[PDB]
C-alpha cells in the first residue's frame, strides 16, 4: 500500500507538505477588514462559477486554522504552503494597512512554528486587489512592479524574521492564458470579449510584468532584508508534460515548442536571462524585449523553482507556417492528442483537463534537470479531484487518490535517484476547497470538508501520508 515509499526512500531532510491558497480556503472574504479581489467581483457575478458559488465562507480556515494545523501535524507533514491575500493586508492594494489582517497571518505563522510546521508563504495566488485592477489596469501596467514590490516589502518586514521560505507568484502562465488569451478567468479579457482585449498581445505583456515584478521584489529582498533574515524567495510555475506522439522530426519539434511556450516562457528568463529562441522567432515584436539591465535583474532571481505538476499530453506537429497572429495558444503551432496506439494517455480525474499520467512527473523533473543546469526544484502542487454529490464515506474511501500519490511519488523518486535537485513535495490540497470556476463541485483534498457543517474528516489518502511520513 506504501509501495516501498517512506522518508528513507527520499533524500535526507526532503520536505513534505500540503497546500492551500487564501481565497480557496480562508473565507471571511468581506470581513476582518479585507478588501475585494478581482475574484470576489468575478465570483459574485451570476453564471461565472458553478452553482453561483463563491469563497465568502470557503472552508472558514480563518476561524479554524488551529484545527487544520493540528490535523497536518498529526499526518506527519513538515511544512505548509499557503498564500497571503494582498487585499486582506492592503484593502486598496496600496496605502492603508488592515491591522486585523496582519494579526491573522501573524497568528497562523506563530501557531505553525509552535507546532513544528515550516511555513512556505506565497504572496500572490490569483487574488489581485480590485482597487488596483480599476485604478491601474492590473498586470497590463508596468507600474505593478512598484506596487507589488511595496506589498512584498511590507510582508518581508512584518513576517520575515519568522518566515524563511517565500514565493512571489503562483502560475503567471495561467493568469496570462485564462485572464488575457481565452478570457475565462478575471479580468475576462480576450479578442472577442465584452471587457475588451487582444489575445495575441496582452498575454505577453502580462507575463513580462510578472517577471519584472518578481525580479524587483527579489532585488528588494536581497538588498534590504536577506542579510538579517537569511531566507529565500522563489516562484511557482505550472508545468504539464508534453510527449511527442511519434519519433518523427515534426512531432519531436512540436513537443519541444510546447515545452518552450509553457515553461521556457518563464524559465529561460529566470535561468538564462532571455526568452526562448523559438518564442522570439515566432512571436517577434509581440514579445516584449528585456533591456540588458532588466535581463540581469531577472536572471538568477529565483532561489528555487516551484513546479505545479499534474498531467501530460501527446503533441503532434506540422510544417511551421507564416500566419496572421491570433493568440498565445495558436502561436505554438501544435496539435494536442490524448491517445497513442489506440490507448488513452491515462484515465481522467473529475477535472476534464486532469489526465492521470504518473510518468509525466518524471518527464518534467528530468527535463528541467537536463536542460536548465539542474536548479533547485520544489514540487509545489500535485493532486487530483473527486466529483460532487458523493456520500461522506465515498469521499473518505479515496482509493484512486491513494494510487495517484503512490504512482506519482514513485516517479518523482526515480527522477531524484537519477540526480534531479528536488528539495520538496507538497500535495494539493490539505482540504477540499473552492475550486475556482468549478466552485465546490471539485474535491482535491486529502481531508474531506463537509460544506454544510464545515467539519473536517481525513480521507484514506491522508492516512496513507501519515503512514508514509512517520519518523
Ligand atoms: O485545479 C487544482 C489546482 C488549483 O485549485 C490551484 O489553485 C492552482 O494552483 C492549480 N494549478 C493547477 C491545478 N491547480
Ligand atoms: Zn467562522
Amino acid at each position: 500500500w506504501l509501495g516501498g515509499l517512506s522518508r528513507a526512500a527520499f533524500p535526507k531532510r526532503f520536505v513534505f507538505g500540503t497546500v492551500t491558497s487564501a481565497y480557496q480556503v480562508e473565507g471571511m472574504a468581506a470581513s476582518g477588514g479585507r478588501g475585494p479581489s478581482i475574484w470576489d467581483a468575478f465570483a459574485h457575478t451570476p453564471g461565472n462559477v458553478a452553482g453561483n458559488q463563491n469563497g465568502d465562507v470557503a472552508t472558514d480556515q480563518y476561524h479554524r486554522y488551529k484545527e487544520d494545523v493540528n490535523l497536518m501535524k498529526s499526518l506527519n507533514f513538515d511544512a505548509y504552503r499557503f498564500s497571503i491575500s494582498w487585499s486582506r493586508i492592503f484593502p486598496d492594494g496600496e496605502g492603508r494597512v488592515n491591522q486585523e489582517g496582519v494579526a491573522y497571518y501573524n497568528n497562523l505563522i506563530n501557531y505553525l512554528l509552535q507546532k513544528g510546521i515550516t511555513p512556505y508563504v506565497n504572496l500572490y495566488h490569483y487574488d489581485l486587489p480590485l482597487a488596483l485592477e480599476k485604478k491601474y489596469g492590473g498586470w497590463l501596467n508596468a507600474k505593478m512592479a512598484d506596487l507589488f514590490t511595496e506589498y512584498a516589502d511590507f510582508c518581508f518586514k512584518t513576517f520575515g524574521n519568522r518566515v524563511k521560505h517565500w514565493f512571489t507568484f503562483n502560475e503567471p502562465r495561467i493568469v496570462a492564458l485564462l485572464g488575457y488569451d481565452q478570457g475565462t478567468n478575471p479580468p475576462k479579457r480576450c479578442t472577442k470579449c465584452a471587457a475588451g482585449g487582444n489575445s495575441a498581445t496582452e498575454p505577453y505583456i502580462v507575463a513580462h510584468n510578472f517577471l519584472l515584478s518578481h525580479a524587483a521584489a527579489v532585488a528588494r529582498y536581497r538588498t534590504k532584508y536577506q542579510a538579517a533574515q537569511q531566507g529565500k524567495v522563489g516562484i511557482v510555475l505550472d508545468f504539464n508534460w508534453y510527449e511527442a506522439l511519434s519519433n518523427s522530426t515534426e512531432d519531436q519539434a512540436a513537443a519541444q515548442r510546447a515545452r518552450d511556450f509553457h515553461i521556457g516562457w518563464y524559465l529561460d528568463p529566470l535561468i538564462n536571462g532571455h526568452y526562448p529562441q523559438i518564442m522570439q522567432d515566432l512571436v517577434k515584436d509581440r514579445l516584449p524585449k528585456f533591456t540588458p539591465e532588466q535581463a540581469r535583474l531577472v536572471k538568477g532571481s529565483a532561489d528555487y523553482i516551484g513546479i505545479n505538476q499534474y498531467t501530460a499530453s501527446y503533441m503532434k506537429g506540422q510544417q511551421l507556417m507564416q500566419q496572421t497572429p491570433t493568440s498565445y495558444s495558436a502561436d505554438w503551432q501544435v496539435t494536442y492528442v490524448f491517445a497513442k496506439n489506440g490507448k488513452p494517455i491515462g484515465p481522467q480525474a473529475n477535472s476534464n483537463w486532469l489526465y492521470i499520467v504518473p510518468w509525466g512527473m518524471y518527464g518534467c523533473v528530468n527535463y528541467i534537470k537536463q536542460k536548465y543546469g539542474n536548479p533547485t526544484v520544489v514540487i509545489t502542487e500535485n493532486g487530483m479531484d473527486q466529483p460532487a454529490n458523493l456520500s461522506r464515506d465515498q469521499y473518505l474511501r479515496d482509493t484512486t487518490r491513494v494510487h495517484f500519490y503512490r504512482s506519482y511519488l514513485t516517479q518523482l523518486k526515480k527522477a531524484i535517484d537519477e540526480g534531479a535537485n528536488v528539495a520538496g513535495y507538497f500535495a494539493w490540497s490539505l482540504l477540499d476547497n473552492f475550486e475556482w470556476l468549478s466552485g465546490y463541485t471539485s474535491k482535491f483534498g486529502i481531508v474531506y470538508v463537509d460544506f454544510n457543517t464545515l467539519e473536517r474528516h481525513p480521507k484514506a489518502s491522508a492516512y496513507w501520508f501519515r503512514d508514509m511520513l512517520k519518523h
